[PDB]
């Protein structure tokens, strides 16, 4: 047996973890044991792979040298679901939550009240997407423990979260695979062995996120929107079809150029009204993550813009400073995909807009309509606003691309 939180009881947490790791060693498939042996030798790279694997092409994912290892570890973790919640502990960089500065330097002991409040202001009323494998701790780190940052996450993992305790040489660790968003409910300044740490109370918030699994995403999309066409009036159905058949160009350029004001077109305004009522007809039924490969123009840039070169670190820094924690508005209807995978149509696009669509938002899986050029498409309403929570970067071949963690906000 175990409590939900081992708290500072390291001895009881380590005994339970060791007993659990030895027990689970008997549940593992040879391929899982094999992937675990690779993890012990290459944890850093396998964990980083597990974060961004799903932004590559399907064939790049399949052929990746770490893909087999990823899938086996994911499998092993999923087969050891907790029957009740578990509070876990891990150190985190403040940069993870778009606090792109030090809370305090490693050799400093104090965290100023100023810094503490600023960090609170940065993380409050935001959800942040957490992805990838992570070695966590079952107890609050004390004196004898490694404390690599000033930020200690105290995360409540809900019931049915996969957890994989495993022995490594003479040590024992617990692996999770992150695939949810977190909310930082409260922060407190604590003292551990003569130094200040921020202990962040974090909750898990779920979102249906298919990542690279486009076929499952398509099954969900078709399940929820196969009958959507039939719920539309003759006018709504005609304007949705005209939009999808290429009418998006005239509609969206009219919206982008602020035509409703500058050169009013009531015929175009009516189609917009119709497609909007169409999108409101069967609202997105669950919190859903979608992906949009964005062009530079959506972020006030061009292909030749020096600022669009994210291979230069100062350009990511300038992009984050401008957009992180800000709201992004689209006057046009926004096409997105339930899949995160790269696609040839948007092969060169450097910005991946990763949107959390809250349950009940306008939206429709247009790809439920047969014979459409759109790839696993979810259309979002014109004029939508997106709060940017965090921006990350990753290497796609030799090109640095951005992952924009955004939430559709009303």
């Amino acid at each position: 047996e175990r409590p939900e939180d081992f708290l500072k009881d390291k001895e009881k947490a380590k005994e339970w973890e060791r007993k659990e790791a030895e027990r689970i060693e008997q549940k593992l498939e040879r391929s899982e044991k094999e992937a675990l042996e690779s993890y012990k030798k290459d944890s850093v790279e396998i964990s980083k792979y597990s974060q961004t694997r799903n932004y590559f092409y399907d064939y790049q994912i399949e052929a990746n040298s770490r893909e087999k290892e990823y899938k086996e570890l994911r499998n092993a973790i999923s087969k050891n679901k907790i029957d009740k919640p578990m509070y876990v502990y891990y150190f985190e960089s403040p940069e993870k939550f778009a606090f792109n500065k030090v809370i305090r330097t490693e050799n400093q002991n104090e965290i100023s009240l100023e810094k503490f409040n600023e960090f609170k202001e940065t993380i409050q009323n935001k959800l942040f997407k957490q992805d990838g494998f992570k070695d966590i701790s079952l107890y609050e780190p004390g004196k004898g423990d490694e404390k690599p940052t000033p930020l200690l996450m105290h995360l409540k993992l809900p019931r049915n979260t996969g957890m994989l305790p495993y022995t490594n040489t003479n040590n024992v660790s617990t692996l999770i695979e992150q695939g949810y968003s977190i909310k930082i409910d409260k922060i407190v300044r604590i003292v551990i062995d003569g130094k200040h740490y921020i202990k962040a109370e974090a909750s898990v918030v779920s979102s249906l996120d298919f990542k690279d699994d486009v076929s499952k995403g398509d099954s969900w999309g078709k399940a929820n929107y196969n009958d959507w066409s039939n719920k539309l009036t003759p006018n709504e159905l005609a304007d949705v079809n005209d939009y999808m058949r290429g009418g998006y160009t005239a509609i969206n350029n009219y919206l982008i150029s602020n035509g409703p004001v500058n050169n009013p077109n009531p015929e175009l305004d009516s189609k917009i009204t119709n497609i909007e009522n169409a999108l409101k007809r069967e609202p997105i039924p669950t919190n859903l993550t979608v992906y949009r490969r964005s062009g530079p123009q959506e972020f006030g840039l061009t292909l030749t813009s020096p600022e669009y070169d994210f291979n230069k670190l100062e350009n990511i820094d300038a992009f984050k400073s401008k957009w992180e924690g800000q709201a992004l508005s689209y006057p046009n209807f926004i096409s997105t995909s339930i899949g995160s995978v790269n696609m040839s149509a948007f092969a060169k696009r450097k910005i991946v807009l990763r949107i959390t669509i809250p349950k009940g938002s306008p939206g429709a899986y247009l790809s439920a309509i047969p014979g459409y050029a759109g790839e696993y498409e979810v259309l979002l309403n014109h004029g939508s606003k997106f709060k940017i929570n965090k921006i990350d970067s990753y290497k796609d071949g030799t090109i640095t691309k951005l992952i924009v963690d955004a939430t559709l906000i009303p």
